[PDB]
């Protein structure tokens, strides 16, 4: 059922938030767990300017309530985050 | 005088490191992925989020060592 999700609580992934506007790729620690809406939390608390950009991953525009999980992400994987004028 | 630049593939989700020289042009980028099975037909580059001309050369685009390039499809 969920015995195996249940004996991973403590599971994190280490994924990369590709900034197109900077051409910088920042490493977020996240939980399949959260949110999209908490990684644009981590990422303002770099300064990273979130207003009016959008995550996209395999190139396909995310919803900001998505969660990890959802999103199909693992270790490793990058994000692309994108302004929209 | 070499760079290890990094190339997002989008639609694949791929971070592609590649050699090149500063004379390279961007054409020269595309060969290369293209040697790599990457299918590059209408797919550009994009810098800082601009486009980028396949003419133009590493050193013009003002990539250096670690510089993270965008694959992005056509409409
Ligand atoms: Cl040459």
């Amino acid at each position: 059922e969920g015995l195996r999700r249940g004996l991973s609580r403590w599971k994190r992934y280490h994924i990369k938030v590709h900034l197109a506007d900077e051409a910088l790729l920042l490493p977020l620690t996240v939980r399949p767990r959260d949110t999209l809406s908490d990684l644009r939390a981590q990422l303002v608390g770099q300064g990273v300017s979130s207003w009016k950009r959008a995550f996209y991953y395999n190139a396909r525009r995310l919803d900001d309530h998505q969660t990890v999980r959802d999103a199909r992400l693992q270790d490793g994987s990058v994000l692309l985050l994108v302004s929209d004028p």
